[PDB]
């Protein structure tokens, strides 16, 4: 007394398995020496506004000096992280403090998904 025409669902099991990736290089065109003033508004300038509009990176920067244009310094910042992310070998831009590469970055990352650290525990 049995039944007939079932589906007869297995148990359903895992296997495990492993991952594997390989990260990306790559190289811009010729830039020009920054001032560790210029680069610092610039920074603050884009950072202020993490990623939104590029006017107000313009207008907060420097709404006087020589500036160039708004996407002129939202790429410029860009183009910093990078190059300030990127392998220690590569990283051979203008001669700036490693500070500038840690607010580039942390910001960067800040304004990402949430922040980047998660490694002190006090």
């Amino acid at each position: 007394g049995s039944p007939f025409a079932d589906p007869n669902s297995l148990a359903l099991a895992n296997v495990p398995l492993s991952r594997s990736k390989r990260p990306d290089f790559g190289q811009r065109r010729i830039r020009r020496p920054f001032t560790v003033a210029e680069v610092e508004l610039l920074v603050e300038a884009v950072e202020h506004l993490g990623t939104g509009r590029w006017r107000d990176v313009k207008f907060r920067a420097f709404e006087n000096v020589h500036h160039r244009t708004y996407v002129d310094l939202k790429d410029k910042w860009k183009t910093l992280v990078h190059t300030a992310s990127i392998a220690p070998q590569q990283r051979r831009g203008a001669p700036v403090p490693q500070e500038l590469l840690d607010r580039v970055l942390a910001a960067q990352a800040y304004w990402s998904v949430d922040s980047s650290g998660r490694i002190v525990t006090l």
